[PDB]
């Protein structure tokens, strides 16, 4: 069996599928690889290690609306972003947690990077514009994990619209809810609002 | 030692500031209270229904403010509850992991079907008052997640003022944010927004 790294990062992409990330170890890599774990420790030295790797492969391969297309509305970069990050999030099982736990690396801070000067340019504070950013990707996280861990009237009544999908529905609206309190943040300035 | 369900839920919320929820089993728990395996046995039967014991508790123990006190407004009302929710989840290590892996129970349903019927009865239709309701759970979840689980110029400079809070201060922003987004959205109704 290869073990180049394109190909350890597939197989392990492969196994988390399978078994997802408790389940996921060197041992059992090592086996589907079909290699005895010192031959696979040269190349991964541990869990954390094939994590972190994972993370990155994860976005780098699915997260494609990561820096708004020149000449396009903070609002439109918002929504389309927090789209792409979640339909990546949810490719792979366990996917949330995969990216939860990894710290961000070089690739990602210039992504960040980008945006934040996306967001300034476009008329927000530092502060206003990292908290935009943030609010989004908690929202999209919470979400995400919500669905892929998973009678009174009222509740019964309501069940059937939230189930009767993926749950889509209802991110896109409080998307929607949420992006618009930023427009009413942003244009609001020194005024009390 | 004592058996007694307050004594075993106490002992394991103990363990579970200590050991975190990988590293709790049943094992642990028993060698904690200091009792054979097979006596604890008799009174939890695995690490599921101790887990579940344990979302129950921690919400009932520190989510006071889960439903909405009579004649105060729905936006009182959501901001009051998030941040409820927030400090309980955050008051044990993994917290937000405990609740997010335990389906709920008869006393979440009821105390859902409150705020639902109050989403309602303040002009909320059944659907948009589930999405908000949803939202603001989603949103706080990936909050206190990222928290929990936790250069380049702009992101040098804006990163000082996150860094220098708990995330308590991007957080309560967001749900502001939000809770507009929602107030747009219920004074609009059949107008396009």
């Amino acid at each position: 069996s290869r073990l180049d790294k394109s190909k350890v990062i597939n197989s392990a992409l492969e196994l988390l599928n399978e078994v997802g990330i408790e389940g996921l170890t060197t041992r059992k890599l090592a086996q589907k690889l079909g290699v005895e774990q010192p031959t696979l420790y040269w190349h991964v030295k541990n869990k954390r290690a094939l994590l972190d790797a994972l993370a990155v492969e994860i976005l780098a391969r699915h997260h494609d609306y990561s820096l708004p297309a020149a000449g396009e509305s903070w609002q439109s970069f918002l929504r389309n972003n927090a789209m792409s990050f979640r339909r990546a999030l949810l490719r792979y099982r366990d996917g949330a947690k995969v990216h939860l736990g990894t710290r961000p690396d070089e690739k990602q801070y210039d992504t960040v990077e980008t945006q934040l000067r996306f967001m300034t340019e476009n008329g927000f504070s530092l502060r206003d514009g990292l908290y935009a950013i943030s609010a989004v990707s908690h929202f999209t996280l919470g979400a995400v994990l919500e669905q892929q861990e998973h009678l009174p009237p009222l509740l019964r009544e309501a069940l059937q619209i939230m189930d009767s999908d993926d749950g889509e529905q209802a991110f896109l609206h409080g998307l929607e809810s949420l992006i618009r309190g930023f427009e009413v943040q942003l244009t609001a300035l020194l005024q009390i609002v």
